[PDB]
């Protein structure tokens, strides 16, 4: 059982993901990547479901390029559920446009990469499931 | 005479701009942004003390759009009182690649405010003037 997913906008995959993947790798998180790549046409819930049964926690890197692909309302709503393993971080967006897309999701606090580094994501991150 | 001016680069004018003056109108703000827009000959101090001659305060949208434009690094690390910078969909790794003093200034940010709050805000510095 791996520590993170990360789900993500393939136009996403070769920056900030990559970068975050690398930094998370280095403090000796397990991650999963590769095959969390989300196109046009996926189902984000299956996805999700199919990560959550393989790790700890799920990360959604919530982009112009993640909400451009036009999920449907519900399931960026059920990002929001409790059981949270959802750990959202927003990248390159407005509070405006990710309430455009879902109200929910726009009031649930989340990391944001304008506040912080990607090392401090990282380091913030690893906490939850490191013994300390 | 005028509140506020807005710099921006293009690509930001028809949308977060637009935005932006709207909200600020609504609530009775005088602005003016057409003449406003950046490109990269320009000289940023040039431009923000020009439009500090006929307006109050002067907002700049530091966006990725922004920061393509190449500016100076002595521009951007001496951009800031009277000049709002407002982050725009940017993240802090990037912005601390152009400008690490920049990158590490408290300022505005869109991902923590609607429009309408931050218009709200905004406003707010008019009647402290």
């Amino acid at each position: 059982e791996y520590d993170f997913f990360i789900a993500h906008a393939i136009e996403d995959k070769e920056a900030f993901v990559q970068d975050l993947v690398a930094a998370l790798r280095d403090l000796g998180a397990k991650i999963f990547y590769d095959a969390y790549t989300l196109k046009v046409g996926d189902s984000l819930r299956r996805k999700i479901d199919q990560g959550l049964a393989n790790s700890k926690f799920g990360i959604v890197v919530l982009s112009e390029h993640f909400f451009s692909k036009q999920w449907p309302a519900r399931e960026l709503d059920g990002l929001t559920a409790m059981e949270t393993r959802i750990l959202p971080i927003w990248h390159k967006v407005s509070y405006d446009e990710v309430r455009r897309f879902s109200p929910s999701l726009a009031d649930k606090v989340a990391l944001n990469t304008s506040l912080k580094s990607v090392e401090e994501i990282a380091k913030e991150l690893h906490s939850l499931i490191s013994a300390w």
